[PDB]
């Protein structure tokens, strides 16, 4: 098999973890590099960093990927406000395994192609934020707030065609919610693409992850459930492996 992956997402701003973590065993529980590193040691397969720095942003983001590339041994993705090829190229550049684009991809899909052909499809992740609108899955930009009018089913196909290597599927309705991943959305998207699917939004308990993997997800991304210690990563992996999921352990 293919191993299923568990991803920790970190939101960062000015080199800090926005809202920190409860890993007080750490020297600075709000340091993304030390927190990233610590997750890699306890059983997280990949890391994700989303930057919301002010402009200050480029230097901040470059310093982040430099310090992470040097310290951590697992794959990592860096996003966003990465609006052009040059910024993307430079971050990959500086040590990021992948760049994640969302609003930029929708507004410039050719941006997927450009990074893909210079660095390979494996270097490009497109975050799709989607929401049911009148019985239809629609793609949304600007953190889930702007209805683009594009069907999920069409963007998924287009994203693939342009050469993305992987897709985050984030259920806007589940933002903040704790009651499971949107497995019906996962199951909708699964037969449309052979790209890897990373589920995002909704995780509350270990069983949620088993459900998303049944749904066809190749990876499951979570953040605050991990940071706040609601779910222990080791315990999550031992639970998945006990119920037949092919996880890293």
């Amino acid at each position: 098999a293919l191993a299923k992956r568990i991803d920790a997402a970190l939101i960062v701003k000015d080199g800090r973890v926005v809202e920190g973590s409860n890993f007080e065993n750490l020297r600075d529980s709000g340091d993304p590099v030390e927190l990233g590193k610590f997750y890699s040691e306890i059983g997280i397969d990949e890391l994700s960093f989303w930057d919301i720095t002010a402009v200050e942003k480029r230097k901040t983001m470059l310093e982040l990927v430099e310090k992470v590339a040097e310290q951590i041994d697992i794959p990592f993705t860096v996003g966003g406000g990465i609006h052009d090829f040059e910024t993307a190229s430079e971050l990959i550049l500086r040590g990021a395994d992948k760049v994640e684009i969302n609003t930029a991809a929708v507004e410039n899909p050719s941006l997927i192609t450009q990074i893909a052909q210079t660095f390979g499809s494996q270097a490009v992740v497109v975050y799709i934020a989607a929401k049911r609108v009148d019985g239809e899955f629609m793609v949304f930009t600007y953190s889930g707030t702007k209805n683009t009018g594009i069907l999920l089913r069409d963007w998924v196909v287009e994203v693939e065609k342009r050469g993305a290597g992987e897709i985050v599927l984030g259920s806007i309705d589940r933002l903040g919610t704790k009651s499971g991943y949107d497995t019906e959305m996962i199951r909708f998207v699964r037969p449309l693409t052979t790209l890897p699917i990373i589920a995002h939004r909704g995780a509350g308990k270990m069983e949620h992850f088993l459900e998303a993997f049944l749904a066809g997800a190749d990876a499951a991304k979570a953040d605050s459930v991990f940071h706040f210690r609601e779910i222990d990563v080791r315990e999550l992996k031992e639970y998945l492996k006990k119920h037949g999921v092919n996880v890293r352990l």
